[PDB]
């Protein structure tokens, strides 16, 4: 049952779209919205899995869940006040776990046919990075990822003007940073970053060797702008303590779900097109649903105001489709098109491949054991995190491990033995890549038979639907990469898997359940992204855009929320949640979450790693 | 002034444009055509430019004509049989000129940070390669281009049922081999090159030589497919004879239009989009145009056949603004749609450099002389060409060298002087890339002020309007790269510059004379080209398109020519004109080509070289 007419319609039922309805129902009093969904799931980009794998270890019908993502996965504390607000106004912020992103050094490094790790990297003077890559002698004998660091410190000396000193550095740092800062007179924001190295005299090998080392090359090979690369690049310092969800970020969209209401959220409801309505000053909304059954059904209803949660390229689709946007004149239809590309598409991918026991201990491979955070390489790969079964010991302990105690004999014993049982466990291993080495595993995945570990209903009863297989030959062809990064004959074959391209389609050939928006999104090069953010907050009248696509903090659900923001600001009067939740509770989002954090953290430690702790 | 209604409407005044008007004009009688471009100039991605420079030299008014491209360069005898028969019937194989693709191993070589030479590389088994990369002991002592001889071989060899025999390849062998040959089951065209390398066992190491040291890696890192990348892999044998015109390639489109009429050719008139009048049975073409003096007017026509000469972006835009695409019932609109998809956009670029004086023989470089053919390297320069002033004497010379003939000491000296002569004269280098390198230059281009050598005017008085400066940050990196490549610390200034980036735009703030579609097309991973070049002949009644993009031999003339054939076939009843050639004169248009530019080329270097030559 679809209405025939609403006081706002949500096109898209990811964060933005399902954040808007929350604060219009509680904070705005608006009950007559609905949520359109054009795929058979909400929460977008954001995509948790709980596999529940039959336990079979010897002295076990007992059950092991593993939780994995195939979207987002990671958050701060800090610079992300609408996200934590957000947590703590869903009561969430009991379910916060550890996302930790080293081995004390063991994490591992492939680059030009070579196996090391982290620790190997910094003997002497870093030397072998300079035995890899034909350096410059001023490129040589640091650690590459402080290259970035010093350049970034060499922007902020030569431009004075610009302020440089919020110890939060926040989104308004990021964006007056890529719009008011230079270099050799051109803003950032006019600049590459590849420009902009070659520009400062390193040399391409130099560059290559940063972009094969982050792991993420988008930064340096895609039409993303100088500024907003950094902004990405300088968001994982060395001592970064990440926090997520124990059951994965969808804990969040499935949060604001059940307090939304499953009755006016539509799945399987494409938005196809918008026309405007003169006589009764209403919007006009043509639909495709689906029903259980597969029986389509075109339809159409009204709404007072629309809010589209969408993405550049579900925004530019409904744009082209759209009478109310046809209909505007030459100039501004045009400029509006104009802006819908001032921000670049940024492929992404990630591929889980789930075993029954993680191979990757120094028990299975003899050399000293990988526990958490990137293995990066310059392998099609780019980078692989390792994911371990849910374990309330194991969150402890790595509770215990951000702060930087020191541990006693007793608690480093059982610290270790806790470290070295997670292997015992299933576990997983996202591939995690970008840009340059999206197609390797594209053409790889959509040829030949899909992969099923045999007796695999033997393995897992419950396969979530969100899960499209990885092909036989990604399976394969990863296996042998694993090989070489982790320096090890001997990886065996996954029980599960799954792959999911964040890459957006526009063939008509494609089943709904393998449709999937671009990944995140970057200011393009040229972009004033102060005046395309405020453009497009109500381009038409009672007409809003938001989401992460054109936001302040793109690559993060906090760019979604601050993104809405401006829309429930502009068109329905409310601020941002961030402030209010201050004046609510007299402390920010920041103060809280901390101290929330700390007690449940200090609770956990005592209870499962060193009874008397700090 | 623009017709109201026409027999033919041609939209494109390319190759395949110019190509239809003349066929039908004199082989079909139609008179009642024309062709509507929406630049000011003719000719497409063919683009030759004539500079000439003021002779300042010591004892010279004198002027000194150097040829250059900003598209298309080079064609071959065999395989072109259309472009062959086009130039015969014209009468252009009298300019027929080499275009030599060596400089008998003097040509660079720049591969992670290591400058050398071709005969470099081959010393000691190759072993250059060795050190630069780290390679699998199947992958040592070899050279990198006989790695992809090689693995085609085995291609051929495990496919017996490909006849794989005759002994010149055209465009049907290389559809068959890449629809017919299979690699693990699966057919070429379902393959990445990069997934088909390494699933045949390459190292990643090995795989980055072979894109780096070919210079044009989109064959491996864009969506086209593995059977299309080979094709145009093995285009440039080690054996190549190369041939040009001497006033450069628009020589052909130019006497197109000799013989198609001024009258019939409407500039600055782009076909907005496309209606059917039921009445009537008629096209309806509404267009904008821009008279001499910037004055804008939209208007419209009718036609009873309309050719689209065009390539994929172009088509995209025209199906969807045009009502005769969206009034098409749903399934076929949408496999319309989605079969534009089945060819991928291949972006390339050229910027030219002109210099008074060459600056990489022997008498400024102290080095081995650099002559003809591509520069290759892993620098954002991909390849580079060099051009020298145009001159009689050099092209006897060039014309002798493709004999292997072995000179007498008399004529060796000669050739000597000759060879040298041509560093004092004028001359130009172009960088010629692909894919990954595009961004590199893109936003260089785009950033800062543009190029101007001071007394420009002095230096060149008659500046050709389809010449774009480099930007100065372009110039300025390229430099840089060249005393890289070249070896040496002198690299003076440029005399002018071009840039064209042959990139597609969907940007409405970007002048008419910036915008440029895609460079070359290749079929991407699933098409079935043999179904889509047949569907997109004749995709609505009396509504044609042809061209390259959608070829049996993309990235060359002959692409646009045989694609073209079948809408002169399938809608005006005429042969291919190889076949009308042989007809009319009873042996090929190789034959005849070859026969005619051996007797100019005979005659060419008794004159030039040897008196009493063979
Ligand atoms: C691999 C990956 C990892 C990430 N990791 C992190 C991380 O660690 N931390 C972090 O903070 N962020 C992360 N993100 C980013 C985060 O996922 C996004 O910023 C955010 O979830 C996107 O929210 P959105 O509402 O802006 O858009 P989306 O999530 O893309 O929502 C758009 C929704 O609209 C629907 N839709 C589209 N067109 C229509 C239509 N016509 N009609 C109806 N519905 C339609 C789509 O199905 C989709 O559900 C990651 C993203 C990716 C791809
Ligand atoms: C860098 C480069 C080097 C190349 N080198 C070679 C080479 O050495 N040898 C070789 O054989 N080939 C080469 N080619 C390929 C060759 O240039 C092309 O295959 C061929 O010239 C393209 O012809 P076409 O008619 O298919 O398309 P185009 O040349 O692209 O013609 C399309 C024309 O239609 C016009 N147009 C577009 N939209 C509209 C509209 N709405 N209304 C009106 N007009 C419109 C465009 O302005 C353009 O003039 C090269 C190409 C590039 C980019
Ligand atoms: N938050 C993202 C990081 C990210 C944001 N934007 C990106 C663009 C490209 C690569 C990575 C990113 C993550 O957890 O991975
Ligand atoms: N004929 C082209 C070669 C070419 C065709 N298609 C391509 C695609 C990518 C790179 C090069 C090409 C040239 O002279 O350069």
């Amino acid at each position: 049952s679809i209405p025939k007419e609403v006081k706002v319609a949500i096109v898209g039922a990811g964060m933005s779209g399902l954040y808007s309805a929350w604060r219009l129902q509680s904070e705005a009093n608006v009950g007559d919205l609905a949520i359109f969904e054009r795929s058979d799931r909400t929460g977008g980009r954001l995509d948790s899995d709980l596999i529940e794998f039959k336990d079979n270890r010897a002295g076990a019908g007992s059950t092991i869940t593993v939780k994995e993502e195939q979207g987002g996965m990671r958050f701060l504390f800090e610079g992300m006040d609408d996200l934590m607000a957000l947590f703590l106004k869903l009561g969430l912020e009991d379910q916060i776990v550890p996302f930790p992103m080293n081995s004390g050094g063991n994490n591992r490094l492939y680059f030009r046919g070579t196996s090391f790790s982290v620790n190997d990297a910094e003997q002497d003077d870093y030397h072998i990075w300079s035995a890899l890559y034909n350096l410059d002698p001023s490129e040589q004998g640091v650690n590459p990822k402080d290259i970035i660091n010093v350049v970034f410190n060499r922007i902020l000396q030569v431009n004075p003007q610009f302020d440089s000193r919020p110890e939060v550095r926040g989104p308004e740092f990021w964006q007056n940073f890529r719009l008011q800062c230079q270099w050799q007179g051109e803003p950032l924001y006019n600049w590459s970053l590849w420009d902009l190295l070659t520009d400062m005299g390193y040399s391409q090998e130099c560059i290559t060797m940063l972009y094969r080392v982050l792991g993420f090359n988008g930064t340096f090979l895609s039409k993303m702008n100088a500024g907003v690369a950094y902004q990405l690049l300088e968001d994982f310092p060395a001592d970064v303590e990440f926090r997520t969800f124990k059951d994965g970020f969808s804990t969040l969209p499935n949060a604001l779900v059940d307090k939304i209401g499953k009755d006016k959220i539509h799945l399987q409801t494409s938005i196809d097109s918008i026309a405007f309505d003169k006589a009764d000053s209403k919007y006009v909304l043509k639909y495709t649903k689906i029903d259980q059954s597969g029986q389509v059904s075109e339809g159409k209803f009204k709404a007072e105001k629309v809010i589209l949660g969408l993405p550049r390229l579900a925004l530019e689709k409904l744009f082209i489709a759209s009478d109310a946007f046809k209909q505007l004149p030459k100039k501004r239809r045009d400029e509006l098109w104009d802006t819908l590309q001032s921000t670049s598409n940024q492929p992404l991918l990630k591929i889980n491949l789930y075993y029954d026991t993680a191979w990757w201990g120094t028990g299975m491979t003899g050399r000293p054991a990988v526990s958490f955070g990137p293995n990066f390489a310059d392998l099609p790969t780019g980078s692989v995190y390792p994911f371990y079964a849910l374990n309330d010991e194991l969150a402890a302990a790595l509770m215990y491990d951000e702060r930087h105690a020191t541990p006693n004999p007793d608690t480093q014993h059982k610290l270790d033995g806790i470290d070295a049982a997670k292997y015992a466990r299933p576990a997983a291993l996202t591939i995690y890549c970008d840009y340059l080495n999206i197609n390797f595993w594209s053409a790889l995945q959509n040829k030949g038979e899909l992969y099923h570990h045999p007796h695999e209903s033997e393995l897992v009863e419950s396969i979530p639907s969100d899960i499209f297989p990885a092909s036989e030959a990604v399976v394969q062809q990863a296996t042998q990469f694993f090989k070489d990064i982790f320096n090890t004959h001997y990886v065996p074959q996954p029980t599960l898997t799954s792959a999911r391209i964040w890459e957006g389609n526009v063939n008509f050939n494609v089943p709904e359940n393998l449709q999937f928006g671009f990944g995140v999104h970057q200011w393009a090069i040229g972009a004033n992204d102060k005046e395309v953010i405020e453009d497009l907050v109500e381009p038409l009248p009672n007409l809003f855009t938001c989401g992460e696509a054109y936001s302040d903090y793109q690559g993060w659900v906090e760019g979604a929320l601050r993104s809405t923001d401006l829309v429930l600001q502009k068109g329905f009067g409310l601020a941002p949640l961030s402030e209010v939740y201050e004046q609510d509770q007299g402390r920010s989002s920041s103060e809280a979450i901390q101290i929330a954090y700390r007690k449940i953290s200090n609770k956990m430690i005592m209870e499962y790693i060193d009874p008397n702790f700090s």
